[PDB]
């Protein structure tokens, strides 16, 4: 048990996840929005997004959380796996928060490559993500997904 170990679990026991929800970045307009904690580890968390969303050239995410402890460096690491092997990354960067702050972040992502369809992808698809205090893994989610 160190230091860093301690640490992150003082960042994950303050740490929670409000609401979210993503965008059409063309349409603005919205594809799924929730306050299930998605972020919680330890569970399969399922999450039933349109169709759609796999026609979109990039899909804007906002995203609430608040913090109690304070972070240098706030990030995600995540990964779209099918089957078991991963298709797609993204890196993403809030950097610093304050302690007991609730905060609202925007984030654009894009897909990089042709889709499968739906039908095929649907219940197959695990997104993961993984949540960082720079050097330092706070918490390990998974979201399976159906398109619908
Ligand atoms: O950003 C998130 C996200 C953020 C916090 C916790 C879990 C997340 N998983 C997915 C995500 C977002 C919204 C609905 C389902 C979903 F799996 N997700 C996402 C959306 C698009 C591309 C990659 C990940
Ligand atoms: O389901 C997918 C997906 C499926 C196969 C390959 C890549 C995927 N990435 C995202 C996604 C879909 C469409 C456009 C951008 C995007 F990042 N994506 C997605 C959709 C909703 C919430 C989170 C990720």
């Amino acid at each position: 048990m160190s230091a860093k170990d301690e640490r992150a679990r003082e960042i994950l026991r303050g740490f929670k996840l409000n609401w979210m929800n993503l965008r059409d970045a063309e349409t603005g307009k919205i594809l799924w929005q929730g306050t299930e904690d998605l972020s919680v580890p330890g569970v399969e968390h399922e999450a039933r997004v349109p169709k759609k969303i796999l026609k979109c050239k990039a899909v804007s995410r906002e995203l609430n959380f608040s913090s109690t402890e304070q972070m240098e460096k706030f990030r995600l690491e995540q990964k779209v796996y099918f089957k078991g092997q991963c298709l797609e990354e993204w890196f993403f960067e809030f950097g610093f928060v304050i302690p007991n702050s609730t905060n609202t972040w925007q984030s654009l992502i894009e897909a990089a490559s042709q889709m499968m369809p739906a039908s095929v992808l649907t219940g197959n698809v695990i997104i993961e993500t993984k949540f960082f205090d720079d050097d330092l893994l706070v918490s390990t989610s998974r979201v399976r997904l159906f398109y619908v």
